């Protein structure tokens, strides 16, 4: 009826049609100061290439080191664009730290499953993405779209009964390593079943495991065209949200998609 | 059940888009000539295309861009027949030439070229009695010129292509030898070639397989912003993988990498019941 | 410096000029022959060509080479404002490519021909006298005695000197060392007071030094050769190359001009 | 002839030697789709190599006008794989394109044997990073309107050999570059290139880059840097005619063909 509208801290994401976060890891990868200064020039270079939002990660370790990590680049990247800032963490304490630096959305794999996480997120009254979640072999499952159905609404009703508005709630299948390579093709040809909980889906598949093996890609930057073909089919199918690296190519498949689409 | 296209003798199945891989061989697609040919730069461009997975390649030695200058039939010989020769001896692919002259298919299927990809249609004269002397398959493309206004691009495409479908049936070709081509980007605005994309389930319901072609065309730098053709990559793989989902059957393409891994990934979606 | 004026066609010479080569022989793909060659030419015209050169012969009989050349020059004289030269030592076609609309010769047998003193001298327009002759005791100091003797009996015969040019025939007529031995030494050759012309274009002296067996794989040693050429006093570079030539003495011009 | 140790290869520059140019950014390919940069610049640096590369030139940052600074994290991600990569792959010699002292350290440990400073060690612990290293170094020129190009150059090239000179940077490792396109007009690089003898007569071997540069680009009326091929080849051979023994370059096989006639002509007495 209405598309939905993010209120991220004061800048807005309207999701009338698939918006794109771009992928910003603070991670020190042995090549931190270095990593804080790379992090930033590559949210800035996201921005340039059309992002419609920044999602900022410090994990792959304690609060007080992800916040090390996370808080430089945030306020950094608050100060210097005017787009939208995730922060990917399932800790409270990072959350709460990260929303007082500038972050205006949580991106919680653990979806709000760490103890104070529902108190947190409820509190600081930004949006939250819940992802579902359960290297080896990734785990059986019997049927995993209505398994991460199940999953999701458990997860959606959690937060609403903690008081966290369901118009700040997003959904996540958690495509990648918690699922095989047929069953993370399942979840996306099924996405449309995911998209019909009331809550925007986002989807990230990019340069992940199942599509190198799709198509036969060692390396992630090898997988960069089955990634942006991904995300075009997960928003054909209904995702709101396309967590990518590749910001410029999916932004461009995206538009050519939209122009297609606006045809009668 | 799926249409097989005998390519003088290497089957082309279309049971899913096949990927045409562009090979052009105009001293201006190479800025190695310092000490390469330009023949022995297409042969080693069809080369890598065929590695990366293309279904078939396409020849082609006179360029139909906006303000090109005609390429006279000695040189576009000398452009094709020695690339085919070459490509036909080291690949196992299926082999297009991209030509209206029938002096040229003719030379070019004897050459060792399989099929026929005809920006007229078969309108030069003689070219309808060469591709029914030479019993290969032929694409038929829709161009007005040889950027025009239309009131209904769309119909005015098909009706085209009926007429041309029914030239070709009645000069003695096979309809099963028959493949069609909106020719996007030939005299079409960037709001032609959107139109004809979004209506193109229309078109493959004349029976006949349907090619695709929108590779770095200008229509997808405005859509996208992207001024130089090797920029527009990412768009061009949106815009075929669209074309296939709305009924295309053959996609030509320069990125042929690019656009193997697109289908497949659309392949294994489409495999879920 | 040298003023040709080729048939009203005004060329200088206080710089090199690229001579493209458009050749009229049928090969292994008459009318088709000449539309490919009237196109080839156009096309050097628009790659900054200073002069179009038109050959029909690589044994043609002089028919043969009228129907070849003729209709060439007839369109190109037409289309293009360049000074167009034909490539024939037969006085015959001398004289109808003249009327055709050529305004220069390049003769391969430097008027050798009987017959070609006096066809060019009625003509009155410029003639490149070859070197043609294989061993040589001393290369450079042969084709300087010849290139002489050749100038003297085109002077005598009444071919003013400001319509003669000269040049050394690089290619199969020498060995390798021998080619590299003209150009080492052309600007001895450029002190009989006419301009030199110096075609190396994809000649197979070039692939030898460079291992390059294919005539396009040459491109590169060949504009190499004609800058060196021209540095070293060239004033005509007959090249099938003709942007990348042209490009090469451009920047090649751009520093010479600093004092 | 000069000897130059890079890391046990050595280049003997008995003749103009060719460096191939390597650059390793995302935007310098465009098969990204379905290769990573790192391999997509090892595949280029070895076809250079086959085309007859003395030297490759590896660098992970653009000084070309206008561009976003690399951070250091970055250019490491981009240059140290491919160097060492190309050390296990080629026998040739291999220098990085680098004014980051850090850089510059970690490339020499992962197998680059020679370092190319745009900056001529005006960065801080440059100087110390090479007097340290003790490779060669390509000191290289960069500062807009000159009053006389050719001597503000040649003021600056020879500080800057005063600068490095006396911290162990040995003048036998010292090469300088005048920086053709770095802060100089076609007019001011037309000069330069004229003059190169001059900058010539210091006793350290001179590197000149112009390739696919803009200059060439305005004396030509070609537009775009891969119509340049034959003017820059050109500009190259005019470059090692007037002394240069580096020659740092886009288009190798070309180059090395017109080095190959005008070598074959230098010889006859
Ligand atoms: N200047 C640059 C800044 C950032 C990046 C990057 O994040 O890849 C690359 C170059
Ligand atoms: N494509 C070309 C490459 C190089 C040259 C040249 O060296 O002059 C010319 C053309
Ligand atoms: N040796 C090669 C040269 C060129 C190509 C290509 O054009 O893709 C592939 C291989
Ligand atoms: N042959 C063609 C090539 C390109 C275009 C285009 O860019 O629109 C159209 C036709
Ligand atoms: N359109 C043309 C392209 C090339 C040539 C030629 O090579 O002579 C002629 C015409
Ligand atoms: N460089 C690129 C090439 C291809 C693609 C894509 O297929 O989306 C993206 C980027
Ligand atoms: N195999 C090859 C891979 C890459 C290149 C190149 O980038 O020039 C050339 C050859
Ligand atoms: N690193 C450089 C690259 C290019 C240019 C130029 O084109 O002038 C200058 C410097």
């Amino acid at each position: 009826d209405t598309s939905p509208r993010l209120d991220c801290a004061g800048r807005i994401l309207t999701l009338d049609r698939p918006r794109v976060m771009g992928i910003v890891n603070v991670t020190p990868d042995s090549f931190t100061h270095t990593t804080v200064e790379a992090a930033v020039a590559h949210g800035l270079r996201l921005a340039e290439e059309g992002a419609d939002l920044l999602d900022i990660g410090g994990e792959s370790v304690p609060v007080e080191e992800e916040l090390r990590r996370v808080i430089p680049v945030i306020e950094r990247l608050v100060a210097q664009t005017a787009l939208p800032l995730s922060v990917d963490t399932f800790k409270p304490e990072v959350m709460r730290a990260a929303v007082a630096a500038g972050a205006g959305m949580i991106n919680d794999v653990q979806a709000l499953r760490q103890p104070g996480a529902l108190d947190a997120v409820a509190d600081l009254r930004v949006p939250v993405v819940l992802m579902h979640m359960p290297a080896g072999s990734a785990p059986h499952y019997d049927d995993v779209v209505a398994e991460v159905h199940r999953f999701l609404v458990e997860r959606i009703f959690a937060a609403e009964m903690a008081g966290i508005d369901k118009r700040r709630l997003l959904i996540d299948p958690g495509f990648g390593f918690g699922k095989s390579t047929a069953d993370n093709v399942q979840l996306l040809a099924h996405l449309p079943r995911l998209c019909e909980l009331g809550v925007p889906v986002l989807a990230g598949l990019s340069r992940k495991r199942s599509i190198g093996e799709l198509t036969g890609r060692e390396l992630p930057e090898q997988r960069v065209a089955g990634s942006v073909a991904a995300h075009l089919l997960a928003a054909q199918r209904g995702a709101l949200l396309l967590r990518v690296h590749d910001v410029a190519a999916t932004v461009d498949a995206l538009t050519v998609w939209q122009a297609v689409q606006a045809v009668p």
